[PDB]
């Protein structure tokens, strides 16, 4: 009949739901990401994804800009939970003053591309012959987004 | 009489010193394990140049995020070009493909610079620092080996 | 009366030598093949000693750390401690390179090479038994490995 | 149980396999390679992979293996398989040697290939550079 969508700072209870999800795309994991801000998706009351941000470097002058990482089950693709995500993200940076949001993606990465051009992310970069990886080295890109 | 070499013992409070012009034994605790070629005019410290990978992945290993320095004694006397010149022979043994470094839009001068020695631009990061109220752009730029 | 021995990157100009040099231990075919490659000479007087050539083992990202050596030495230039010098050459190099490890394979009846590696300060990481098969008979290998 | 070599209709199914563990650039990746699949009812299992471990003509009496299981396959002993019908091919293939790579914090390949014979012959110390660290790497041998 219903379903339902919430978004939220994660919980206690969430770390072995995360830990899980973490691997397919323990201790150790929950004292790492304490020092981290992550916000959660659930789908009914199951883990569906997450959002994390950070400031991009230790620097002050860098302190109102979050590099993002979003990351949706593979039990809860095209549900739209990674714009649900983007969404919650650009309003809490708003109240907390952060201007600027950034990421890095791999210039194969069409899907990613497009999704992150879709919710409005200009492109700020190109790295060419950025990666090395076995034997060849691969472009990069970095998107940004203005609260 | 330009000797272009890496850091020694003897270099130390003289970089030291270049470096508060853009704690003395904090200094040589930070730089210690650093990759870092000394430029030598005469039997003086005309300048520096500092290359690290510009993260930890493996997949960025074979690039080289750069920093010089050069003397306000030492000025037009081509320092620069030289510890970069240096750094793309040594790149080219090292096995490093690409050397990159981040400039503010506003130094003007270390843009010339970098374009002048064969640099691309490949990033302008908009309203990217925040300082004192307003936010500053960056530039990435890219040297290919 | 004087004697010099001369260790840096390979030119254009010792090419020819190179080419001569591998057939013991053409224009193009040597000189393209291994234009790519990070080769570094010995020269004694200004005739060419040796050389040592190093890349990673593999293309893998997370072998970009390590260094395979090999060494190669003129039979002209026999027991002057070429060798050494090359190894100690490639040692202080790899450290401004950013690299951490050097290693190699040799066979196990190799008893001079074993000697050579071990003196300078390699240890043996692998003992691969019947590793190569020599016309009906298997033989083994050592790796063996310098940490920066 | 059933294992044979891979058959022109297993890609879809033993590409999805290695995604777990383009599918018109993996078909044309693994075109001409040595692949056992095994097969529980008409359902792909697993698969082994072997090559040599180089060119060297001095290095064709040997095989490189490389074993993957699926996650709904898992405990039906189908790793062990595998193995046990490679040591029979390799017999037959005139293979004296088998040989792989580990990962020191690989505990789980690493009892499963003690378990079934393999004997240690290198422990290259600080051998992969991963994000900052130096990890160990095994190889482990297996003598037909
Ligand atoms: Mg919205
Ligand atoms: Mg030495």
């Amino acid at each position: 009949m219903s379903t339902s969508l919430t978004i939220r700072l994660v919980a206690e209870a969430d770390w072995p739901a995360l830990h899980a999800l973490d691997q397919i795309i323990l201790a150790a994991y929950q004292e790492k990401m304490k020092d981290e801000t992550i916000f959660v998706a659930i789908s009914g009351q199951q883990l569906a994804g997450f959002i994390e941000v950070h400031p991009p470097t230790s620097l002050a002058a860098h302190q109102k800009q979050w590099l993002l990482s979003i990351g949706v089950s593979p039990d809860f693709q095209d549900q739209g939970i990674g714009g649900s995500l983007l969404s919650y993200i650009k309003d809490m940076a708003e109240i907390s003053g952060i201007h600027k949001l950034s990421l890095r993606v791999m210039a194969t990465n069409q899907e990613a591309i497009r999704f992150y051009e879709k919710h409005g992310f200009v492109q700020e970069a190109h790295f060419k012959e950025e990666f090395y990886i076995n034997g060849h080295y691969c472009d990069d890109y970095q998107y940004a987004y203005f609260i």
